[PDB]
């Protein structure tokens, strides 16, 4: 059996194209195969996407894999919803309930909000880019009203290439006048690397500053330069290199050839290319399951042109989208389980922090168990509680009248109690008052 | 569909309305196929050739009237249908002028 | 100095050689720390500028 699908790739998607071919070879089975039929296009142009869709509809495809942008998300979901052709994508999740579209990227807005109440911020800044939609900005602005925040939102995306350095430096000086110590960065990997370089040059990576990089790829960008500075950096990642299934893949990924597979000989993989590798597994698992329940999707009749008046559906496409949503496998991202609409549910996002040793892990995020810390830290033994012994004699140490209600140091009062408070302030320690058990000042038998 | 059917008819210019969902379809087709489009809808953010906007802008008029009434704290209620370009103007001006 | 964050305001540096502008100087320029130095070659002079 040979199942024929379609592919839509942007210009310059070199690492995602390589991980697509690697997923073809490993997830190949002797029972059936997949035919790619790969095309290349400009993703921002709605004219080029329209020609690419109606071309592959004429040849006749069972499913289409591709990327989209904000400028062409409406062209995809309208064609796929009308002409009943399924669409699997690693791009940003759409807003609403669009049929026939499978989102392979997990949502981020719930994880980003929960991290902010953990650090307990009341006032911060938010730098955004308009490329992935404004769904993350609308989430934090609506949530700021009910939970009493003060958010400064600045658009950084439309900066021209020739005048970058004047505009970024004028931006942080305006933040300096407001004394904004807390910055959230919502940008792609290339735009974050440009902002981080402008942070260091004007001297904004010193102790006292905090940064949150709001994307699924934390360690994909350059991170060594802000590491030794002194400012805390937090972030998110969905790919766990400590997992055995991922670590087995990285060993095969590093040993590949550069001249055949460009971008292969590295130690890391992007989160975009990881979801491209997982999507080949989901498509293969569906047609393997579809043949197993003996469902025929053969279409001997010609499709015709896409611009058909009236537009007619084909009822085998309803069967295919139900098969794609009923796929549960294990991948690089983790457990892949879908709801009715096609958005990923039952997933985990790893909250990370930057240290001088390197990036670490401090917990995870799930939609059932909101934020769970990982108890790998033992601290507090460095601080000492000094044991202060005393005797009960008036007016030196006396018991207060409500000693039953109070506990510990609050129970006692007197001259020596005030003296103990003064010495601990000048010396710099903490104490716990204990009455001597014998009740005597001191002698030697 | 309606753009290409009239393009087969051989029309000189096209008069129509667009929404936020179909703003990207119109400006891309008319830019490539070099046909003029005259519209009373909201102006596009940025510059696009072969599109004639009949509606004037409003972002300068709001920032004058707010400054004239001398406001420092207010609430902004918006609908998403004409884009978010008006909200981006009053958020960038708020940081500069302490609102 | 820059990587560990020691070019901020409050610091001063004197580079004790006859060539001050021969080295790279743009990176500590916008930081905030004062830098002093020495030079014997005057580019404003007409004999040097020729
Ligand atoms: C997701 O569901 C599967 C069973 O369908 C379960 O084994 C797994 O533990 C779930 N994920 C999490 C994070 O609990």
């Amino acid at each position: 059996n040979s199942i024929q699908i379609g592919g839509l790739f942007p210009r310059g998607a070199d690492q995602e194209y390589s991980a697509f071919r690697v997923g073809m070879v490993q997830f190949s089975t002797s029972e059936f195969r997949l035919t790619p039929h790969i095309d290349n296009l400009e993703v921002a142009n709605s004219f080029a996407v329209t020609n690419a869709f109606c071309s592959q509809f004429s040849r006749g495809v069972y499913a289409i894999f591709g990327f989209y942008d904000k400028k062409s998300v409406n062209t995809i979901t309208s064609f796929c919803g009308t002409l009943h052709v399924s669409f699997i994508t690693p791009s940003f999740p759409t807003d609403g309930t669009h049929p026939f579209v499978i989102q392979m990227r997990p949502d981020l807005k719930g994880a980003l909000l929960s991290l902010i109440e953990y650090y307990q911020w009341d006032k911060f800044a938010y730098l955004y880019d308009s490329d992935r939609g404004l769904s993350t900005l609308q989430a934090v602005l609506d949530s700021a009203a009910e939970k009493k925040w003060q958010v400064t939102a600045i658009n950084v995306g439309n900066i021209n290439n020739d005048k970058k350095d004047e505009t970024y430096r004028s931006l942080f000086q305006d933040l300096e006048l407001k004394k904004e110590r807390r910055v959230i960065l919502d940008c792609e990997r290339d735009k974050v690397n440009d902002i981080v370089d402008q942070v260091i040059t004007i001297g904004k990576h010193v102790k006292g500053y905090h940064y949150i990089i709001a994307n699924l790829g934390f360690t994909d960008g350059d991170l060594l330069k802000i590491q030794f500075g002194g400012a805390e950096v937090s972030g998110f990642q969905i790919v766990d290199y400590d997992d055995s299934l991922v670590s087995k893949f990285i060993e095969r990924w590093s040993t590949l050839e550069e001249k055949e597979y460009p971008g292969a000989h590295t130690a890391t993989i992007k989160y975009t290319s990881a979801l491209t590798y997982d999507a080949v597994q989901v498509m293969t698992e569906a047609f393997r399951n579809l043949r197993k329940q003996r469902i025929e999707i053969s279409r001997r009749g010609n499709a015709g042109d896409c611009l058909a008046n009236p537009a007619v559906p084909w009822g085998q496409g309803v069967e295919i989208e139900r098969a794609l949503k009923q796929v549960q496998v294990e991948g690089l991202s983790g457990n892949i389980k879908f709801d009715q609409n096609g958005k990923r549910i039952n997933y985990t996002i790893n909250i990370m922090e930057l240290k001088t040793n390197g990036p670490r892990k401090i917990g995870y995020w799930s939609e059932v168990d909101k934020m769970v810390l990982t108890e790998d830290d033992t601290s507090g033994l460095e601080q000492k509680t000094v044991v202060v012994t005393t005797i009960l004699e008036s007016p030196y140490v006396m018991m207060k009248k409500n000693h039953e209600m109070l506990e510990g140091n609050e129970r006692y009062e007197g001259y020596c109690v005030d003296l103990a408070a003064e010495i601990a302030k000048h010396c710099g320690f903490k104490y716990k008052l204990t009455i001597v058990g014998d009740g005597k000042y001191g002698a030697r038998d």
